[PDB]
């Protein structure tokens, strides 16, 4: 029942399931998980992949000789249980060295090693399998209004991305970049912080079929936005390379709850606009179990993930495959949206006597669009109480 | 004590002074205001133009004798007072025509009436000498998921602006178009909600030289967002030709109180920003009085959001041209962020052992920032208490 | 399939159904109606009373004979029928004479014109047959901080609160009063924001048995709280005597859309403790159809949120009663909850050694509380799709 | 210049300077201070007194040896250098013991060893001086609608109270409780989450003489209300036992910045309540020095709490002393607002014709309120440019 398989391209994360409950009022709940546990108890619940950080993977100042152990440790729990990396991302916000920034920091050296940190996880990445980089900018930001000068932070960003294109085009990869936007915390207002304004910086660079976007559910939730508009703007750019489910309560801190819970309708259109849109990326569920759990609880949340979207992607089918519905739809004008507004030309609009001078906006005006009806049934869909 | 003058570039709006009062949960509180008046009392305090919906000047349903008396009255108005008009906008939000949109609608004729209004419009603002047009996507969005396709919606934006854009070519004029973002209200999710999305809508364009940004103080504060954050990427793309300023007390409806109250320090550092870069258009107000007051009490807040901004500029100027202040800016290595990355080269980068191999991650994590100090020293001379 | 009876206590008001459509950037979109046409139809849809204000019935000083005209066509109205009046309401509000406020006003004529304005339409409320009065604070605050003396303010409403319980206990009839809270909208900030505040205003006054609350799931999910907290929260001081549903879809502007729209698990929670606390009273939508649709989208969505009601209390039934949630129940020691802490007494409790001394902390810290597992078994009774 | 004394009664807390800057995605940035070092330091800049958790000053599971030795070396400190303790708290949040709660726990055991651990602090807290115990409902809350029963979880903080109540009854203690209000952060839904919320469960226990509240600037900026009102309505039930001063920039995750930053009109107009009051408790700072900062910044953020503090203390009794503004005060009908509504009776107010039958709506309501003229006012005596 919803059993979830390989071919739905189901991941997660190392920092997901290896959470061990810090939050900044309390200590840690649960003991640290070993990444070939992670990995062959999320093949037996059933996941394709899974993506990871530097720092997750091998710890901060470590030996070479330590480094490929862990390498060839996570190569084999790879090869033993059949799953992929198709994503792999840096850490540039949880040692003290970065606690003004990585790529934009007022420190030249700090940036270049950044820049040479980043440089090794790309290369690890390849080695790996990875063909999609995230680069989430954590601490890119500041708590005052003169501790930041914005333009020239943007300049060194923009230098540091397109570094980082220049290496990939002269190492010859296949793999593409991505930017997770999110408005605040840790810093209190976080640079680029909404898909917007990751887009705007995307189209600056000198390079830009390379980069991309890997949104977030509760980030663009912390900002009081709409996660199925800023996913189809993203996918009328043609930038949508990657994305993280994870579920969230409103205006608030990011809680990083399972998928499914906190807007649950907003989580139902988001799953029918990517199936009637049809991305083909990896589902990534970038979320946190909570504190109170223990690890059949973390098992239990990360089964829930994978259950919550079969259940929305067959109630989206059984939504979208209906003949009343379609008749709401075709009621409430959705099939002339999607026609052209003036495909005679600027004169033919401008020489046409119905547009203006005996448009009726009395009988324009009185005529009902009757969402609502249409709404009725998508929550009679949604709930599966259907007549 | 701090009298406004016309080399200052104060504008206002005619719908900003002429507000009636008329909030949902109650009726008008104040009578209707002549235009002729408004640009007469404008003049006496001290502005140096108005803007105007086509609505607020012309009303609704009218005849051509009237619409050419309205026109000559309010040129003989801007003739004897020596005020311009250097912003023009259109109304598509107030009749219930336009009660699902204007340019992304679901009715075709709805949506070409909206452009024949649009490009009417335009010709009026050519015609009383304006250089800058304002979009402001008023019912563009849905309440619910299932409304709006927001694909085609943005295919169909897409189209009446380069049809605008290709009417202004083959007309041959040199205004500008400005799209103003909101994230909500009246709809529940209007399209476009922020300046970075407005951004990456006017890059998908075919001619993106002559659409920009106009945002507002209070909308980008309704999102919960940094305003000096949006203005700098928006100066950092080029992109600024227009401004609003008033003021809003968080994330809640759009109060529109005048400048200088609600969020006081970021209007500060607004200032700060924009007489640091140089701006150089309009200080237009969209700015709406109280239905407790009465035209002294309009006529106050009118006066008091040029105090307020020529109070702000001169505490920006004196908080820039200080010593401790520029020896706390060394201190806190902004002028270090000025300089680049890697201006050596990406082999260069690649072969400095200082920057990955030598680097002292204890050393450079133990330096103190003293953002605090400079903070506080903005603070003191904001208020006024320097030492 | 989930048809509404007057059995299931079904309420709506004459402002719901009756909008026009008037959002402050927007005319009307729909016509007035007649409340004797509502009456009709919302007895055909199957509802059991009507709430009103008095302007919402009586017009804006009209005679007395028009009064009583107005008076006699709804109890002709409501006796052809069978309908009730269960709630009244007053309108304080929408008049420019109540811009500064009604009870909390700074002149003393208009507060005592609040006040005669109340008793009046208290007794008309008496002699329609409504037992619960509902004093909605609608214009009671400021937008500056030095705009009102609060404490002045809420003494002012003491008095006023007293006055009002002192007339009827004077004239001995059996009504009782509700406050109704809202943080914002149309003042800044309006006085007792939320349902502890309009609490703790209860417990100051001098007969405080004959004052409630009238909570509203909008109001409450403006100031980003819990509505279910809240309402077991006025449950357990035993102060709740009336409730508003609709729906919204979190910290913005007063949407009041229809039940079960917005937040759905925030709702199912709401009607799992209404259902297992037993409320008697009556169940009122004080909720807005959208100005883009007619009078059938109207009662279409005065007929979905009575069907939202049922299902959702089909599925909190259904939910409480399965032995897989009440193993889940025992699981996670919700039982153990609802045990008193010391019922030993206070010299037992310093006396028992096993509290503090032998007390073992990492044991009673490495035990799972399994609440995910529950949650996921309540998302599954939501969703209906229970194995 | 503005310098502090031991007479403003300038508190800090020890978890404040003391903090290492672990937020929850990055590790510690400065090393753990000692309790005698910074007693000595804020005696040099100036303070009152400090306050403490009994985890800040005798860690975890230690003997009585060193525990003894801990308030021994720190009572040596407070006799070196003269400052008191107004103030103590518990800890009842680090530990992963009360990762479900502490008073309301799903475990018996856990809730009798939360009462003790608190006993035993109200004894070391009245053993060091204390005369204010305050106690933060830090982890009491749920992530979900099933995870607690509220109903229940009220009746076991009530008996928890009860308890403490009754222990210092029977010991004769003059220690008086305060209740710390927050909405969320750590848990999703934190149990009474207002200032009312806490005020509504003080007036249902037993002896409520002995409760009140210990309200935050930033944790009601959280709820996004308003800070003046709450204190307002907190004073006007005269409960306000304690206070905690720090800043925040709207509805996001709990910052806790230095006084005066964030919103600075509300910081002044809480300064003016205050001072306008008499509130003659301590003055207490619970702020967070931000992680890019050494010890310098930490001590710089200290002076700057209270030279922001004099500074508006100055700015607000300059503001009440001025002709002009009580000019403007007597124009804005505020002592009107003063005066009683209807001191003359119930049957004066019914028989008085003035208030219904020849009341003027008109000429009521075309009346000024001069509101902004006031606010200009207020704005130009905060920022001193007064002509
Ligand atoms: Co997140
Ligand atoms: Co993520
Ligand atoms: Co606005
Ligand atoms: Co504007
Ligand atoms: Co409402
Ligand atoms: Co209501
Ligand atoms: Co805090
Ligand atoms: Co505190």
């Amino acid at each position: 029942n919803y059993q979830p398989t390989p071919e739905d391209r189901f991941t997660f994360g190392l920092w997901t399931v290896g959470w061990q409950g810090r939050d900044p009022f309390g200590d840690a709940t649960r003991r640290a998980l070993d990444p070939v546990e992670s990995v062959r108890r999320l093949a037996e619940l059933g996941a394709h992949g899974v993506t990871f950080h530097d720092d997750d993977l091998i710890p901060f100042g470590s030996s070479d000789s330590e480094r490929e152990e862990h390498v060839k440790r996570f190569r084999q729990a790879l090869d033993d249980t059949g799953m992929k990396v198709p994503m792999a991302t840096t850490n540039l916000f949880t040692h003290p060295v970065f606690k003004d920034g990585g790529f934009t920091a007022n420190d030249r050296d700090v940036r270049r090693y950044a820049l040479r940190k980043t440089i090794r996880n790309i290369d690890l990445a390849v080695e790996l399998g990875a063909e999609t980089y995230v680069a989430w900018g954590g601490r890119e930001g500041a708590e005052s209004g003169g501790a930041k000068d914005v333009r020239d932070a943007l300049d060194r960003m923009k230098e540091a991305f397109d570094l980082l294109g220049e290496y990939v085009t002269s190492q010859g990869y296949d793999i593409r970049f991505a930017i997770e936007p999110k408005p605040n915390e840790p810093r209190g207002d976080i640079l680029l912080p909404t898909v917007g304004h990751a887009l705007a910086f995307i189209e600056r660079l000198e390079r830009p079929e390379l980069y991309g976007v890997n949104p977030e559910v509760g980030h663009e939730q912390m900002a009081g936005l709409n996660f199925p508009h800023g996913i189809a703007q993203a996918l009328w750019a043609g930038k949508l390379f990657h994305i993280d489910l994870n579920g969230q309560n409103g205006i608030k801190y990011d809680q990083d709850l399972r998928f499914g819970a906190g807007d649950l309708r907003a989580a139902f259109w988001l799953v029918d606009l990517l199936e009637s849109a049809g991305y083909s990326g990896p589902r990534h569920f970038d979320f946190k179990p909570p504190r109170t759990e223990d690890f059949d609880g973390v098992w239990a949340s990360a089964a829930g993930c994978m259950r919550n979207y079969l259940i929305l992607k067959e109630r989206a089918a059984a939504f979208r495959a209906d003949p009343e519905v379609q008749e709401a739809l075709r009621a409430s004008r959705l099939d002339e949206l999607a026609r052209p507004t003036a495909a005679d030309g600027l004169q033919a609009l401008l020489d046409d006597r119905s547009a203006f001078e005996e448009f009726d906006v009395d009988a324009a005006a009185a005529r009902g669009m009757a969402f609502e009806r249409l709404d009725q049934l998508a929550m009679d869909h949604l709930l599966g109480a259907r007549g």
